[PDB]
């Protein structure tokens, strides 16, 4: 899919997780987040289009999505175990990984 | 090798990082951090000595080390790039991963 | 213990998994690879015996295992969910991680 539309998925489901009531809504949104993060990993960001796909920048770009996916995974484990407050707090801490990448590459 | 000692290695090198002046020092610290986080990840913390070796808690306990080693590696990228300030800022944000795990398992 | 032996562990159980018939068998074989991979994270490969432990080659090397540990963990999840076909496929897909690292470092 699109890297913008991947980022839309991630953003929209971060807010869903914000206002969730129960565990199934959080699980639902985290599962979409993981799939979008997995598709976004293989993209070339506009600001790196001119760089070798193995430049240190594309390597660092790829690396940020591995961290994001591990964090999504860990949050989903909380949601699965029915811990809606902790799952939501993991999702909030998630935000640092988005900001860190956007600062360098958006 | 002690889990207690791996955590002092993590806490001591974190301190050296934030007090470094030159990037090679940040690099050497982070590498021992990763080696200690990686030595720690097959330990069983006090709060979980009864738990089955593959209980949900032990499972999520291992997630945190994987996330932490990734984030260290991302600072090692900044370090290797001479950028010494923002490698300290990545090490700073790192503590949120420390804290999440401490708040469940320490 | 040996790096060589971690590799025979990874290679034998990859074969075990292809020929497995049920989720338990694939989970047992994945479990074995997860330990081999975690063990090998801290090995020094013969081609890098002259690199510092904090070199960018040694950190890219350990990164390959960090990735492999993550991909094994995802496959282990599928297995644990009885999805024997998908988990077997995810074990197949691991050879990309293997090949990238052999190319650079074997
Ligand atoms: C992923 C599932 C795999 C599989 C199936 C194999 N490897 Fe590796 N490997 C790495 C290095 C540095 C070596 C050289 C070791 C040495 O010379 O002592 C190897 C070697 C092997 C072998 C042995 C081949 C031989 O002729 O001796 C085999 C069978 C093998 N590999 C299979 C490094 C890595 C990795 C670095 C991160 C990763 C990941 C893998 N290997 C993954 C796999
Ligand atoms: C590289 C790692 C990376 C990570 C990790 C990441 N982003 Fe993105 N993000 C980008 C890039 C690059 C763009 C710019 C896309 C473009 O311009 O085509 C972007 C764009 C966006 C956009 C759309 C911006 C626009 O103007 O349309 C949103 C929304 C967004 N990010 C939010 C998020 C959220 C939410 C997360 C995680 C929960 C996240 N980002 C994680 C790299 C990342
Ligand atoms: C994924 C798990 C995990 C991560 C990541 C983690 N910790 Fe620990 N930490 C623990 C546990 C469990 C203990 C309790 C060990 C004990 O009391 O035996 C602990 C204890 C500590 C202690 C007290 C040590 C002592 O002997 O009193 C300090 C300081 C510490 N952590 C700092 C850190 C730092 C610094 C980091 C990373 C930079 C970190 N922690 C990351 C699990 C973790
Ligand atoms: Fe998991
Ligand atoms: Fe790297």
């Amino acid at each position: 899919a699109d890297l913008e539309d991947n980022m839309e998925t991630l953003n929209d489901n971060l807010k869903v997780i914000e206002k969730a009531d129960n565990a199934a809504q959080v699980k639902d949104a985290l599962t979409k987040m993981a799939a979008a993060a997995a598709d976004a990993w293989s993209a070339t960001p506009p600001k790196l289009e001119d760089k070798s796909p193995d430049s240190p920048e594309m390597h660092d770009f790829r690396h940020g999505f591995w961290i994001l996916i591990g964090q999504i995974h860990a949050a989903l484990h909380l949601a699965n175990e029915g811990k809606v407050k902790e799952a939501q707090a993991a999702a909030e801490q998630l935000k640092c990984t988005c900001n860190a990448c956007h600062q360098k590459y958006r």
